[PDB]
């Protein structure tokens, strides 16, 4: 009908990745700050593929060409968004890759923290994503790819995940812990910023309120 | 999917249901108390539809053959609630003929007030529902029909309303209104407000009507 406003619908996690947002949402681990980090690795990876897309087809650009990754501090809100121009999530790659389809990742991680392993290698294994949740107990992942619409995906890892329907990119904001309004102060953004992209290879603004 | 756990769509009144729920919401109206006799009354017709419909066809009535209409108040949710076994609703029914589809009696009903009319006169316009929101800022309407799964309409007359679907099959024929009341309405949750309320409009109701104690 023409009445029509929107829709959100509400899905659990695979069982496998609902294990793993519990373990990270509630560990002791002691260095919380790698979230960035891993973050920003996102970024430029999204930033990577519409790249290589770009080599055969540069219209897959649109208006949009400087490929760059932002953060974005909100001290009322209280919350932190890394944003990228990248090529962006389409609703299955968000259903799928985002909560419903576990890849070898998730089981191998968690059994490599059962056998004393690092949770700062969690990148390595696909799902540093979840990362956010040492410092977050909800996220917001806002994105759009050329070939869908403009979604938004959010959980508190509570079991479950809405999806409900912008330039192309991606918005990951992070409502911060109580515990952790350290993460909005730009000395500390700046310092952690520059203590992990030195090969990252596109600019990386921190925005200022 | 497996995962899927439940959907909820987000609608706009039609414009003119629009301005019957703000003229209600915000109405000074004295007689707040006759939201009762018509969420009765509705249940009374929705057990008539399908009472009818077992005189052809009795398998209709499934596990549920007695058909009555009970009244639940909650003193901590802050609620009151007027369920029936009825025909029900279903998905259409609760879209078109409960936001997006307005009858002829919606205008005239506002229009009649407009010339003098009374609020009690309401029922005979077809939009006696509506009177729940003299006593609610909130009203929830769960229903199922044999011919469709179990949704949940809700509205706070903000202009908009919503309808909820989740595949656990908790409801059985019929239909449950509920209504977050407003704060200074809160003597609709007493029993003896209730039990002089019900007997006041019920002799020529055709249906038993029960009032649960928490
Ligand atoms: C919101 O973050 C990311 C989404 C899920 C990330 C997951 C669940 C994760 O934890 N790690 C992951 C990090 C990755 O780098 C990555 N892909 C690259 C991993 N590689 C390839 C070989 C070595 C590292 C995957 C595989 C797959 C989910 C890729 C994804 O879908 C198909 C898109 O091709 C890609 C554009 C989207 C992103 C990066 C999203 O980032 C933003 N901003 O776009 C991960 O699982
Ligand atoms: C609380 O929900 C009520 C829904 C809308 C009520 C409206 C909008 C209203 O304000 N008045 C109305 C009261 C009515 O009595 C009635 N129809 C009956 C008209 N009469 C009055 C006496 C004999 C025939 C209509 C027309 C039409 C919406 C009927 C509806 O078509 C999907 C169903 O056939 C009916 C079974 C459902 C109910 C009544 C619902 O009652 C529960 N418990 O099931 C009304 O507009």
């Amino acid at each position: 009908n023409l009445y029509f406003q929107g829709m959100t619908e509400t899905f659990a996690f695979q069982a496998e990745i609902n294990q793993l947002m519990s373990l990270i949402i509630n560990t002791f681990y002691s260095n919380k700050e790698i979230f960035l980090r891993e973050l920003i690795s996102n970024a430029s990876d999204a930033c990577d593929k519409i790249r290589y897309q770009s080599l055969t087809d540069p219209s897959v650009l649109g208006e949009s060409p400087r490929l760059c990754i932002r953060v974005v501090p909100d001290k009322e809100n209280k919350t932190l968004t890394v944003e990228d121009n990248g090529i962006g999530m389409t609703k299955a790659d968000l259903v799928n890759n985002l909560g419903t389809i576990a890849r070898s990742g998730t089981k191998a991680f968690m059994e490599a923290l059962e056998a004393g392993g690092d949770m700062s290698m969690i990148g390595q294994f696909g799902v540093g994503f979840y990362s956010a949740y040492l410092v977050a107990d909800r996220v917001t992942v806002t994105s759009k790819n050329n070939s869908d619409e403009s979604y938004v995906w959010e959980s508190s890892a509570g079991g479950t995940f809405t999806i409900t329907s912008m330039k192309r990119g991606t918005r990951i904001t992070l409502h911060l812990k109580e515990d952790q309004m350290e993460y909005l102060e730009p000395r500390r953004l700046k310092e952690l910023i520059k203590k992990h992209s030195e090969f990252i290879g596109y600019d990386i603004e921190l925005m200022v309120e």
